């Protein structure tokens, strides 16, 4: 399923952060919930996979190292959430990086 970059979110009902910090429970994995939520993520009850709110955006098998807003940003670029609350400029920063670690070895 497409990933959507309209202004309008895909999941509503996620729209606030205390909705979303309910999803995890006790959350076991590598990144901090809190962290995941501030981004705009909710947990789907599989593992680590969480999905966003607004594009509805899917990520999974976390590292500790990952950051949410930077995870976001590499693969959900479209994201109008994202671009709300980070500005094109990040979202810019994070991909020429994302981009350069990438060719500083292939
Ligand atoms: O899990 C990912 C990408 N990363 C893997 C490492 N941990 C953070 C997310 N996705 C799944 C959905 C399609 C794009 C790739
Ligand atoms: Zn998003």
């Amino acid at each position: 399923n497409f990933p959507n970059s309209t202004n309008l979110p895909r999941n509503p009902s996620m729209a606030d952060y205390e909705a979303r910090i309910f999803t995890f429970g006790t959350w076991i994995y590598s990144v901090n919930k809190e962290q995941l939520a501030r981004a705009g993520f909710y947990a789907l009850g599989e593992g680590d996979k969480v999905k966003c709110f607004h594009c509805g955006g899917g990520l999974t098998d976390w590292k500790p190292s990952e950051d949410p807003w930077e995870q976001h940003a590499k693969w959900y670029p479209g994201c109008k959430y994202l671009l709300e609350q980070k500005g094109q400029e990040y979202i810019n920063n994070i991909h020429l990086t994302h981009s350069l670690e990438e060719c500083l070895v292939r």
